[PDB]
């Protein structure tokens, strides 16, 4: 009857919460492996599922932030990319967004990749000879660090492009710090439902 | 190590196939209850984890028919869409050639869904006024059964796009024969992983 149709979108509520959970977990394993073409169908995959999705636990809406995150990360030199409403934003600074938005512990890790964020939201427009686009990208982010601020500054005034600064804090520093908290991440949901079922049955035709 | 890398993708592969199970039942629920936005968006959450999924056995490939065919037949009126690489095949072109490839058995619901396809491959055309369109689909379609072909030509010919015997064979009794199917499927999807174990997790808070 119409209690049994209830039933049905409750169950399916129910196995959408599984998948999503499930797909986190893939896009952070396809992410710390840099299987690149995996990433883009498992992102495909998550946001279909998530537009399927009414109601949202706290701790999923997180789930769904760590993979907006991810994937505004991995297209972080994808100028073009338009992740937000107002064109303006780049995909580095919709990553620090949502970074500051996460229900996370504020711990060391966390700060150093958002300053590592920071610095390579300025570089990849440097790098793309966008020296306007990285004058207003500095305005946006930065009260913060001051030393810090006017090196970067000074930088874009000099348009100095390929700085050294930027090798001690390289894209390549900010892509491993960021794999080191999806593996912290990988840990907490390898135990989810969906992976774990699937895992038992894997091992039981070992 | 690597083995575990293996181990972690053929558990993928395990968790993508109960996804697609669970997706077509929710998509041939959606069909049979007239969910026109649920069966839209599950549709596109279908097409994403399939494209995830490398190795498909004969009961998945079936599965992936029957959620094509689902899809063409709903888009059966939307001449605009283009479902297969030759721009000139209608939806009810595609949805027939899916219907004649199922690994299903060619009971007497086989039969009069697909004859009920042939009519309203015709009949949409008519109702368009697209009357060459229509004498293109009706040589393609059309051995069959002449007193049939020849009265489809025959109001082809006359252009009575509204004409009598597509009332006795509309495109709703087309569907209600179709979701008589679709309640067959969904018996036997019913009790699939997923959504076996979603529905007890509901019923355990009940
Ligand atoms: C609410 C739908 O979900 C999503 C929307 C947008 C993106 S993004 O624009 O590509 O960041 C997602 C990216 C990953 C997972 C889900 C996403
Ligand atoms: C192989 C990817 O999967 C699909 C491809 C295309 C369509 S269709 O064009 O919309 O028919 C699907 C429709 C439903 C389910 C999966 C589908
Ligand atoms: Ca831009
Ligand atoms: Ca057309």
């Amino acid at each position: 009857e119409e209690e049994d149709a209830g039933l049905v979108a409750e169950a399916e509520a129910v196995a959408a919460g599984w998948m999503l959970d499930f797909l986190c977990l893939s896009l952070c394993r396809a992410f710390r492996d840099g299987r690149s073409e995996d990433f883009r169908r498992t992102r495909n995959s998550a946001e279909a599922i998530i537009h399927g999705l009414s109601s949202l636990t706290a701790c999923q809406l997180r789930t769904i932030y760590i993979c907006q995150f991810l994937t505004r990360i991995a297209a972080g030199k994808t100028l073009d990319a338009q992740f937000e409403n107002d064109e303006r934003i780049t995909p580095l600074e919709s990553a620090l967004m949502i970074w500051g938005s996460i229900e996370k512990e504020h711990d060391k890790l966390h700060e150093e990749i958002q300053n590592l964020i920071k610095i390579q939201a300025i570089a990849v427009c440097m790098e793309n000879g966008n020296f306007k686009e990285a004058e207003e990208v500095f305005e946006r982010i930065f009260n913060s660090h001051m030393p810090f601020k006017s090196k970067l500054l000074m930088i874009i005034s000099q348009k100095d492009t390929f700085h050294s600064f930027f090798q001690h804090f390289s894209y390549n520093h900010m892509m491993e710090k960021i794999k080191s908290y999806v593996n912290y991440v990988l840990s907490e949901k390898s135990s989810t439902f969906l992976m774990k079922a699937a895992a038992k049955v894997v091992e039981s035709k070992r």
